């Protein structure tokens, strides 16, 4: 076990969905999985294992911020042998190319964190997902009739930003939304030779100021 | 209200104890507070309001890491008018001068985060607590008989460090332990003109190599909890 | 009629193949492009327009290094109205998952350059290609039987590196090879709302030191050239 | 015997007051010490030993700027076995919470220097004083009826700043004044396991534009001096 | 022999004139050299050897940008035994001290590149030419009657800058013009213990927006070419 | 008139010799200057005005480190209208090209300071002297038979370095010795459009550990002193 997860070794399936909110994790388990079982609950951060169309899938909460997400993903990969990690979170849109409830696939995750400079020789790590997973998401979305928005996200250490004047420039450079974990998810899976992908649903639009079941079904179907 | 707290304005007393683990927040509520009332629970991050020896105090969980801690502390100060914030967390020791279950008062919080450079002109912000709260901690601990170790902590973005070779250097510069929130709590309270202090109890020793169970991280630290409650009385 | 291109507006088709070496650009025009016409030649950096399976395609040399690549790509987009930019080049392998003659599709381009920090608020810009273009490359490679390797590249300001001790760490973080332009092409295309993708053929293995002979170098690369022309038509 | 101090080993008491200005060091020796003795004079940077109310105490100049301070402090600790170093300097106020001639105790020293990143892994070192000395100063100030302001200072490489637009942000983050050595004093004493503290009296008010004269910066701060001598007794 | 130069070892003279544009290299070979042989042409990047008024000298193109220039200079020094490198080229004026057609000798080259921090301990490398070459340029221009402006240049990674708002500041600090290679040339010559100098001629004024005609760009730089060739004699 | 200089306006000649040690400044006034007159003494930092071979010449102490040197140089130029600043001093050699008693002319000054990044858009400022002054020194040294060594120096914030393992790399990049002010003097003179040059005499070798005796130090420094005074005539 670990300081942060109290599941037995082997309780996690090799494919795992991730959200920051452990209550969204619990919602998915109850609504979409058969024979769901809570397997961890340290710090109220819940994880579950269960079945979707007969196939095992795990769920795990990772909290908020790159440092929190990195703890849980590192342990899922190294201790619990998880191979495929699909984050399904929320984000604040900053681009006119997306609207409320749109699903974004993050093909790159920029950041204001120092974590990847520490990891990567003080240079610029382009934090990216596994390509096969990104291709799988695109094809799965197509057969579900979901319109996938695709681009970069900006993973910030700040929910309440001190650089809101720079949102336009981020959007100019194909950043569709801001969240707070993807660059850490991506860098950790790169570090540990695992397959990761971030999808986020737009819950706020930061420019225009304006029930993610479709993203959940997308994630479950691409793990089938 | 706020995106991460569903208490209404006025639910928090202006003095608030803080832990990363909302279950520790839950444990302190049930055991030490009379008429404890759960006042927030978004994302399972629990907060409480209750009285301690007749004086009202609040409790709030802040999650793990500077980014998580900053969200909750910002919201407590700006929206819930919390005035004094006392973090009582855990940490990993990197100094021979401390052992398991020792209490550390962080008079400075160094960091490998970029957050304070972003806040502070790309310069070095020396993240520090409110001196009056630190003096209270020292005096209260003296009165209670608690041996308070005082020094810097290092607030890291990494629980699993890529720089374990640097631990002796950190300890040479008076860093007693590593945790992951103090520099953010301190900078946020500095930004927002509030009073903050970080106390942390040693749950791991990174040199003599020990570690405490997740249960033990809630249960073996009543000394630090009582010290915090007494400071706020 | 930019400082570095003397074509007229309208001489470039909206899809353009890019190489650092203008002589390779010339090779492609003479071997593959019907009705190939030279349209620019400032600094001996040649560009061409022609047709491949009935579709208009342009070709342009960009020289070596992010700064050189950035000049040409900026001018192609902002003056000559190029919308899709497909770069093919060579690279030096640093990963045990790729070998000589492999074709790599760069789904991200890390860098030791300061250019993207200058462009992007002194933060970390994750320099990435257009997804629909990468989709086309994968689908076309499968169709042509090419076993496309997919991962990051590291775009360096140094051909002769001062950090060869870091190659294993780059390879651990899914960098398959080093070249010197992709981070620049990707960031310029992101800035200017254009669709770009980089493919590179492994001519040299920086770890084992194996290297293609000149005849091998042109034996392969022809496949990469066909891939690029096929995905653009 | 160092390049910068020509005292003999054993001339310094373990407790030493420090000023940047050696003529203030001279002023203190002549006015407040019995049996005072000039023990060093290299580069006109004077130091003295003598008694204050029967008790031995040393005084030493450290010049202006972190690099100068670090030289003298390093030598006082490593060569002359000084254990307690109390700086009593001057500063320029940037916060409305203080005025001319107020005394400030620096519970942290932010900086625009690169020295602490060089010392400390290119991370953020929170340069802080020894807590027991800081406790000593608060208690003695109270005991003497001296009003003592407490907060951070910002130690800059610049007397003539290029970032005066940033002073309000500094003041917002609890920086009461700007001086040029405390960060280096603090980090050197952390490096070398010594006890250090910085007090500074406001000699310039950067928001209203007052500036005392050179004569005045030596003679107008007797309360800070008496405070320092008292906490060393 | 080298990946980017296909001359035989010994084909270059120890003194080599450098220019970014290989067609300008060819122009110099035609108008100023006798018995000139083109000795290298990889990537259309021409180099020559021949006689300037009876004295053997070489010419070599280096492309655009620090990374491109560093490749060619490194190969000239380490493989082809070049000892004195004189670089000429154009620049964009940012100071009121220079105007169109002025020749600038760069006694320092500042930069927005990360390359010298990678080279030099992440500190500030002051990239400078060989002094004897600068003195020889100064005496040769005086003798030839050529007015030589002397100061710093700024070597940018960006031909199309994102920091045009900063040009006045660069000019205040004695940056007369912007180009894209000198900082790399100087750092490379310093690494490899070779002598190097950069002259540049103002073809464009980035402030007043004046520019030379197409004819003038062909014909106005002969005085700089002659100065270079003469100081190699 | 300034917080650090109590000279009357007009007390300084427009040509000023600088040295960090005010007692060395006094020594120069006392031995070489006709009608030498003390004009400032704030903080025991002496300065003088007088005549050498009939021409008026000022001397000024600037203390140790970039921050201190910047204070005095800024005030000399801005308040006292000093136009030409000739800095002498000592240095610690790190290159095998120089030995004890050698006089070094610094045509560039690298640094580990953050000052020039703060000054210069967070980019790399190449700190360089005025070229005319460098020629004057070379020509005067020639006339006087002095074998003047020319290259870069490294201006460090640290007398007691934490990076001694890097000295060989510094010397590789043509850094002949280490001192602590030149990068600041140069940047300040660039900022304020003044003419400055740094000369330093090798008193110690940090590689071979040779050192000049306390006596033989003063006879080696008269040569550099006379070089400086002869340049200002
Ligand atoms: N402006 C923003 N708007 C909506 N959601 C987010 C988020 C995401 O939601 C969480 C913050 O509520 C956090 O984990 C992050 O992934 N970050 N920033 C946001
Ligand atoms: N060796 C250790 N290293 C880093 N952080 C912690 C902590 C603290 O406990 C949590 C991480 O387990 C988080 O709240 C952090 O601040 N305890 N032990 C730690
Ligand atoms: N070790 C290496 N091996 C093969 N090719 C390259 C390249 C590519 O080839 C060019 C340098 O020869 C340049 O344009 C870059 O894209 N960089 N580094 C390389
Ligand atoms: N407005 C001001 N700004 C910066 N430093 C100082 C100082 C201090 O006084 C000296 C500079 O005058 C030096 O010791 C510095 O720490 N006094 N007033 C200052
Ligand atoms: N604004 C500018 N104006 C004129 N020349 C240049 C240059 C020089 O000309 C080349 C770009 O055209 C480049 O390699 C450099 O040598 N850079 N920036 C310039
Ligand atoms: N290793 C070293 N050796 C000799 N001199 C110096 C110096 C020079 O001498 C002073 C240090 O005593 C300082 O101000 C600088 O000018 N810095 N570092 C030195």
């Amino acid at each position: 076990m670990t300081p942060h997860i109290n599941a037995k070794i082997g309780d996690f399936y090799p494919q795992c969905l991730l959200c920051g909110d452990p209550l969204r994790v619990s919602y998915i388990a109850k609504k979409f999985l058969q024979d769901a079982k809570e397997i961890t609950n340290v710090r109220n951060m819940l994880g579950f294992s269960g079945k979707y169309k007969g196939r095992g899938i795990s769920l795990m909460g990772h909290g908020m911020g790159i440092a929190s997400c990195t703890i849980y993903v590192t342990e899922l990969i190294k201790t619990y042998q998880v191979k495929e990690l699909l984050r399904i979170g929320t984000c604040g849109a900053i681009s006119p190319k997306v609207g409320l409830k749109d699903i974004i696939m993050a093909t790159g995750a920029s950041t204001d964190s120092k974590t990847n400079r520490v990891r990567f020789l003080n240079h610029d790590l382009s934090a990216t997902p596994d390509f096969e997973l990104s291709l799988r998401a695109y094809q799965t979305a197509k057969r579900l009739g979901i319109d996938l928005k695709v681009g970069n996200v900006f993973s910030s250490d700040f929910f309440y930003s001190f650089e809101t004047h720079a949102f336009d420039l981020m959007a100019k450079y194909n950043h569709l939304a801001i969240e707070m974990e993807a660059a850490g998810l991506y860098a950790t899976a790169m570090e540990l030779n695992a397959k990761a992908l971030c999808l986020c649903s737009v819950s706020d639009h930061l420019i225009t100021k304006e029930s993610f079941d479709n993203m959940i079904i997308l994630a479950l179907e691409m793990m089938s």
